[PDB]
């Protein structure tokens, strides 16, 4: 019940939310990394799509690094929760992995815009600012990107051309 020398402006609610990100950000390296070495099996063997994705995955672990820096800076203390595995097993092909993945970075872009009303309430003007630099244009970029992804496969023929998927791997991706 001691309070932390650094913190100044900083709600118990938005030390929480900061929490609930942080794990949520390590669950999407965790679905990413799921997704690289799908790829990377021998009777899918889409060695752009694999290192696409662990890349995505290394990002995302960044991404959830970044946060817990944050709580320190803050004066907050890090509580961390069990990393849930991944929603699919099989993902099935290039197209339905592209699919989970920009439905992935809405839930996050979802729970970071979440996160900004908070700190909008709460009046922390440094939390938003944090937000908007380190988050919120990255979700934009990466879900336009997968979007456009995800168009790109559809539009070859994906996922019943395996040819599409081939193609796709070698041009965008390579
Ligand atoms: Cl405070
Ligand atoms: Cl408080
Ligand atoms: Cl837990
Ligand atoms: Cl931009
Ligand atoms: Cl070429
Ligand atoms: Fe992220
Ligand atoms: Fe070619
Ligand atoms: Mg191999
Ligand atoms: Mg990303
Ligand atoms: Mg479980
Ligand atoms: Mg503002
Ligand atoms: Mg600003
Ligand atoms: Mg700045």
């Amino acid at each position: 019940a001691s309070t932390s020398q650094v913190r100044q402006n900083y709600h118990q609610d938005s030390e929480a939310a900061i929490n609930r990100q942080i794990n949520l950000e390590l669950y999407a390296s965790y679905v990413y990394l799921s997704m690289s070495y799908y790829f990377d099996r021998d009777d899918v063997a889409l060695k752009n799509f694999a290192k696409y994705f662990l890349h995505q995955s290394h990002e995302e672990r960044e991404h959830a690094e970044k946060l817990m820096k944050l709580q320190n800076q803050r004066g907050g203390r890090i509580f961390l929760q069990d990393i849930k595995k991944p929603d699919c097993d099989d993902w099935e092909s290039g197209l339905n992995a592209m699919e989970c993945a920009l439905h992935l970075e809405k839930n996050v872009n979802q729970s970071l815009l979440e996160l900004h009303k908070l700190a909008t309430d709460k009046n922390d003007p440094h939390l938003c600012d944090f937000i908007e630099t380190h988050y919120l244009n990255e979700q934009v970029k990466a879900i336009k990107e997968l979007g456009d992804h995800v168009t790109n496969l559809r539009k070859m023929g994906a996922p019943e051309s395996g040819l599409a998927e081939y193609l796709f791997d070698k041009h965008t991706l390579g």
